[PDB]
């Protein structure tokens, strides 16, 4: 189940990190923004645990989320642009670390390192920019899928139909949060209009 | 026109805030994430702008929201608590001042300190965790309607049905965004459950 | 007793502030973290408590920082550039709001807002962009004085030489921290080069 | 050259993060205002550029620091704990990403992922909250300093003396600043009193 957000402020930051003649430190700091709009969204069905606490006027119960029970991945590079975003929402979430790379040729994916917590029961929630052909994305899910997940849900700022489609065929379970989807993927696999090369544009040097 | 937000994480940073035995620290991180998510939503109504900018394949239009246009106001010193998570939704937003203090014998604000940039035509953000009594913010509408502006928003993480009721009635025009509508005001004006006295929570010492 | 940090990094915040063609977003961001510089450089004599603590390997002593003990003063507005990063050095002290306006005929500054928690036997650090003629940290010294702090001390972006004299001479206890002392002051009582309007360059419309 | 850093509040740091019952909220915090202070120490010697720029009162020339020469290169998972701290001092710097893990048998690391910006002739600043045998330190430098870069640069919150010596033994050129040198190795290859398991107390769960 896939889910396009249409908030103003999420089009605003994404159509922000499209802007090519910004600074690294302005990219950056609009995709954190962004990350927290969309694990927000994306934890808008979360269901909440009454527990007793102290306040100002005594004890008194409430409902609280388990923060802990929360799993966040990023897939380095560009995944990491979001985690401090979610970390606000989520302060206390645990978090995986997934090192994956595209094959510019073959337009694979392969993981070159995997440190990942105790996932089994959790709610993981993947953290990745773009979603072009999916081949990222998949190869994530099923490194993750292993460890028997509660629920796995996937924030990305744009996506394109092409990856959209494989991954709700092959992941249906999976919930999608796309804060844009493009128009397509052209010769090469990049989505259009798309933010182009942000692994190199968010940390290093982009070639647009 | 009053909206009480239901988002299970805003409930979750607001009970978390009702935490007594808490840092001060972590009173501020949590009401500035808050913050945040409360900007965001009031703002879901927001109309975005097209504007040409260059893309890493060119020339093209994108929405964009006119950051300048809105106008966060901050009522000290609780207020404060809010504003770096609001700046967060909107980063080049201007910020107005505004110095309140109630008398805790008969309940009645007043302005020590003002210090508002101009507010004709723009869309003014109140953020203020407490609506009580209603009266500091009623005070700081009836000098802020006076630039005129385009439209006034405000946001609180709790509110009593009490101070909804006479600023609803005397300023039906001002939309009122609210974490959760709290149960009453006590014989001393406090909300209850309430979260106390935030302002000395959150910058000095608790009579709590 | 005042003391010109001369850091590279304090320098580059510094000149990077001066930078008229900047976002109001890129200043407070820049201010933020030369706040951050100034209150380390600040507290480089701050004396630590030995207290006993529960690590991985059972318990242990090491020196802590009594957080509480330190009071952040930020002059609104401007001051309030330095509060987040002050707070990160620190973020369980306490902070007061002192609401100055300098009279822009007279020179000298008149308090409207002061909202202060307990500083008797507390370091005090007073926040604050520009020291020039120094009349507003006059007017913040002698409010401050009077509760009988342990120590203050006042950190700056920059200042004037005319300034510095003027506070040094009849506050030889002060401990004045600055991030570079400027050339001279205009006939306005502007700092030259200075960092012109920055009050309204931080939130509202600067006009130069 | 090694340099042991005395600052008072990078010692409260420090010994903060050595209390075991933190959340991991509070952890992550702290290294991240650790980092800061870190890097912000190791650069205190770095050289300013002049360049000309407009003022308020017109164009000046200032000396401003190459932010984009600087670059920052974290070690999974621990070092990303200071990431953010650094790119508060170098918002603009270039990011570089080294995938290690030690062998708890060997007490040897290897390098599963590497996505590193260009060094050449850049001042490079590794990340990594511990130094204790020197093998995942020695291991990152002999892939950095093939591509000839201008000047390499460590931050660590703690090391151990054999750690620092082997390192000091092989890279003679490298600037190693150390928040606080611990007492030694135990015979699992941890610092005393060290950290424990900073890697899963920061984003999983600690054995302690």
């Amino acid at each position: 189940m896939i889910v396009e957000l249409s908030h103003p402020l999420i089009k605003h930051k994404v159509n922000t990190a499209r802007i090519q003649d910004t600074s690294a430190e302005k990219l950056r700091k609009t995709l954190k923004e962004l990350g927290f709009m969309l694990v927000y969204e994306a934890l808008k069905d979360i269901l909440l645990e009454e527990k007793e606490v102290r306040t100002w006027i005594g004890n008194k119960r409430f409902n609280y989320l388990n923060e802990e029970e929360i799993v966040f991945v990023p897939i380095l590079r560009a995944g990491l642009s979001f985690l401090e975003g979610a970390l606000q929402v989520v302060p206390n979430a645990k978090v995986g670390f997934l090192g994956i790379k595209r094959n510019e040729e073959t337009l694979e994916s392969h993981i070159y390192y995997s440190r990942l917590p105790e996932l089994k029961g959790k709610i993981v929630v993947i953290l990745d920019p773009m979603l072009a052909t999916g081949g990222t994305l998949e190869v994530a899910l099923r490194e993750i899928l292993k460890h028997s997940p509660l629920k796995v849900k996937s924030v990305h700022a744009i996506a394109a139909p092409e990856g959209l489609k494989r991954i709700e065929e092959k992941f249906k379970e999976v919930e999608i949060f796309v804060g844009n989807v493009d128009e397509r993927l052209n010769d090469k696999g990049y989505i259009i209009p798309g933010l182009g090369d942000i692994g190199d544009r968010l940390y290093a040097v982009s070639v647009y």
